Formats: structure tokens, sequence, C-alpha cells
């Protein structure tokens, strides 16, 4: 709520240079060796950005350049053309804002990027909301957001100020209840065998969705409450806040079309609903608090 | 030392497993991480009941039953021995398991006679028991050879069934690396705790040798690892000890699968000297593990002679 008059939030362009990939489910097995390394043995990779998400269609992978080098090319692997940069928002301090804050940046970030034809990919995590943009759009990004945000670019691990350089998609709601969880990285070994089983060895009203990310040492997991029961239940949160999913799109969305996240986040913000938002290679996914799910579906139906 | 009835016979069990013997080149191991993780750690997901992986300087040798073999994609990196192998195990009269590290205790009764009849063997000693692999087509010669001293049973749907009248060259060089080896087991329910360090050791990268063995056969785990590799683990690897083992590597060039008498010319002299041994055959070479303090005596005994 209350803030000083002259004050501006901060937009951080992080160091990461990210490739976005799809691995066909039948080929996943081929990538077990490099993925296990990136998940469980980061003492052996220079990777600092790793996102893996299971959908019905594929496994989408978002990996920094160092992580990308570990992946052998194959006909099972589709690679998005562009290299992507990672945006994050924080308060004037450089202090993290609440998670599930995608709707809080609908008007200030998401709609203005779409208005300037800047395609985004979202990656909400337990800790924060990341927005990925292609390299090519960076100058338009700065143009778009310098008015309201103090923009900082990560150069040698430090935040540095920049100056000049530096249509309506169908929705589904499956019935799964989702948890958004974290875990101490020191606890990863104890969970490793059941995590490997879930990710690598697993065969309309329900959807298969499982998200695991390790970003700068921070672990984020989204899983089915049913899938949670497979683990010791020594995964962390503050709660049982369970979440319901809305999946966005009819056919595969590209990396070119703008305004998708804007259609979802704008109406949801106008209704004061929180959301995590996760983009995969083909589709978008919003996670809204379970008790507000009918109201979400209502609000989204109102867009023309 | 014990006593038994004069007219009693130890039992020879031909187990249910049908085994394939494979070599994976070190540069291609990564391709096999998915099915091997499954066979090691998620045995519920496969019908495999016999799995053995040993790392050497040359390769990774895999011994697996037909059901595990199914899970392994062909590639340039994978060599398969032609034959299907059957698995023999000795027990006492009345079906009881025999002490481990007992290759020398069967040198005279099993090993020498099989070599005398040109039955080529592969040895797999584990923490639990000594397995002797023979090719399927030799089975009737095996029976002829061992029927005299042993009551022979074929395992059929997990039950031992008595067998009736056949029923359903060169002296090799030796080197002992300086490595000290332990033979370990694990409670299967504690594999998860160890999974990432074990994965890291297997899948992620002369006076000493690289040798590591892991087997999971009928729910039982067996591991052989270097004393220094042991330091990378939480120290609930179970043994009876500080009795470490020294390795004698046997052969000067790859030994293949046809030559008989190799295990015999090693286990024979050691039985005469009353020194105990584990014995493990890999795709290229044979390996005896002997008590560390007896190594000089072993080398002595072995240089005296004229798989
Ligand atoms: N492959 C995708 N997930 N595409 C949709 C992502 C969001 C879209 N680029 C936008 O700017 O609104
Ligand atoms: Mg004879």
């Amino acid at each position: 709520g209350l803030v000083p008059r002259g004050s501006h939030m901060e937009l951080h362009i992080l160091e990461h240079r990210v490739r976005v990939l799809s691995v066909a489910r039948p080929g996943l097995w081929l990538y077990t060796h490099p993925l296990i390394k990136l998940l469980f043995l980061p003492r052996r990779s220079r990777c600092k950005f790793f996102s893996l998400t299971e959908t019905p269609e594929d496994y989408t992978l978002m990996v920094d350049e160092e992580g990308f080098k570990e992946l052998p090319p194959s006909e099972f692997l589709q690679v998005a053309e562009a290299t992507w940069l990672v945006l994050n928002v924080s308060s004037h301090s450089g202090a993290a804002v609440q998670a599930a804050g995608v709707t809080k940046i609908a008007r200030s970030v998401i709609a203005p990027l779409a208005e300037h034809h800047v395609s985004v990919l979202m990656l909400s995590t337990y800790q924060t909301d990341f927005i990925l943009v292609r390299e090519q759009d960076l100058s338009v990004v700065i143009h778009t957001l310098a008015q309201e945000f103090d923009i900082y670019r990560e150069v040698g691990g430090e935040p540095v100020p920049v100056t000049r350089d530096d249509t309506v998609h169908p929705i589904q709601s499956p019935q799964n209840r989702f948890c958004v969880l974290t875990l101490d990285p020191e606890t990863l070994p104890a969970i490793a065998t059941t995590l490997i089983d879930v990710l690598f060895y697993s065969h309309p009203s329900s959807i298969t969705f499982f998200a695991f990310s390790l970003i700068e040492g921070y672990i984020s997991i989204v899983m089915d409450a049913e899938t949670q029961k497979k683990f010791p239940s020594d995964l962390l949160l503050t709660s049982g806040e369970l979440w319901r999913m809305v999946r966005i799109g009819g056919q595969p969305l590209g990396f070119d079309e703008c305004g998708i996240v804007a259609q979802i986040a704008g109406p949801l913000a106008a209704a004061d609903i929180s959301a995590y938002y996760i983009s995969t290679f083909n589709f978008d996914h919003a996670l809204v608090p379970e008790d507000g799910i009918g109201s979400v579906i209502e609000v989204l139906q109102r867009r023309q």
C-alpha cells in the first residue's frame, strides 16, 4: 500500500542468457544424463538458470547458455530461434516483492510490452515472477519501462543503471489442485530418487503438469497435491493454499504473438486476483487461488 | 570348521536367470543413464532380477537378465557377447547359503572340473554369494560333470526342481594395483539416501586402477569400491571389519569368452595355500580379490605355476 511520492520500483535485467527448448516425451530418456547433472550436481556445471516443465505435449526446458552446451542435438529437441533475457521487478530497495504478483504488473509491465509488440515468456516461481524477452527487443523494453521503473542491468553480478543503449485465446480449467513449493538445496539428495522417478519414468478434466526450477540456487516446484503424496511431505511453504490452473491457447502459441499474457493478467488484476503464470513451449498457464477459480473463469469469459 | 554327513551332498542350483553379458565404452555410458538408473534404483519399474555393473579402465561391463537387456538401446557403444548365460550357485545339503568369498572352496569341486571339460565360465562373486555363469549350451556337460558330487536342481517358478538324466592352454600374467578394496552391502531401503553420490560416481567422470562394482541380484545389493571412493559416502556401507582386499588383475590382453582354465589356474593355487578370494570376471579381464596382508604370498603362489 503506502509509498513515498517520488518513488519508483526497480526493473532488473539479469545476467542470464536463456534458450527455450521442447523435448518430445519419447526422447526424454536421452537427456537424462545432462538433466540429472543440472538438477542434482550443479558443482559440475556452470549453469545458473534451469527450468524444466512437464506438460501433456512435451517437456519444456529453459536453460542458460552454459546449461544449453550440455544438451546433445537430436530430432527430439526443438530450440526456439532467439536468445532470451530475464527481467525481474523489485521495490526501490532492491527488495523482493510478493510472489504470485503477475497481476500487480499487468498495467505497469505486461500491457505496455504487448502494446509495443514485445513478445514475452513468463516464468513464475515460488520466489518471484520472471519475464523473459528476446535480446532483439531489449531497447524497446527500456523505452517502454524507463518512465515508471528504475531499470538496472546486471553487469559483472552488479546492478547498473541503463540510459539509451546500456486474437482471443480459448481457456481450459482442469480439476487438479496445485501446490507451489520450495526446498532447501541441501535436502535435494534425500528426495532425488522420487524426483527422478516422477520426472523421467512416468508413462481435459485433469492435466499432467509438473514444474521444477533451480535459479541462482533457489528451488521452486509446482506439483499436483496427488503427486505431493509421493514425497516425504518435507517440502516447504507457508500455509494449505492450493491453486487451480487455467491453460491458455487452442493450438501451439508461437514466440511471436503478443497480448496473450495481457488478456489474462489485465482482467484478473481488474478483479483483484493473484496469479502465478508459467509459459511452456506451446501453451500458457495461470495458477489462481483455488477458492477464487469460478470468479477467474467468469472474468476471463468477459474479454470479447 | 564344521561337520556334515558323509553321504550328504552339497546342492548345485541352476537359477532362473537368463543372462546377457555386455560392454559399454566409457564415452557412451551417458546414453545408458536412463535404463541403468531404472535397474539400479527403481527396480519395481522393471521385471529384471539380475543386474551387475562393473567399471574398469577399459569399459563398463554389464551382466543383466533378458528383461533388463530389453531396456537397453543398441548403439555403436554397446558390445554384446553372443551367448545366453545361465547362473549356477552352490548351497549346502538342506538348501542353505554358504559363506561368501568362497571361490577357492569350490576350486576343486566345481571350477577345475568345468575347465577340465572345456566349459568356459564367467565368475561373479558378490557380498552374499559366489555366482558361476556358464553358456546355455554347455548345461548338459555341466550336469554330467557335477552330478557326482552335487544334488542338482533347476529353479522353475522360484522352486528348486531336481534335474533328471539331463533336464530342464596358456599361463596368464598378473598385476596387483596398489588400491585397497572393500566388499560392501546395503539395506535396499537405504539406497535413496546414497543415490546422488552413487550416480555421481558411476555416471560423471599401473600402480592403481579404476575398479567399481555394483550388483542387485534378487533384491540383494553388492558393492566393491576403492577405500578412497568409500570416503565419498555416509559410512553405512555394511561389512565385517579393518580387513581390506587387494586386487590381482588376470590377463595381458582381452581374454574373450572361450578359453577355459583361467579361473582354475588362479583359484587352484590359492586353495592349496588356503587363502580366501572373491573373483569377478569382466568383459576383457578377470579379477581376484585377496586379503590385503596376504598379497605377497598370493603373488608368490601364483608365480610358481608352470574363463
Ligand atoms: N509459447 C508460448 N507460451 N507463447 C505465449 C507466451 C506469451 C506471448 N509471447 C505474449 O507476449 O503474450
Ligand atoms: Mg568327465
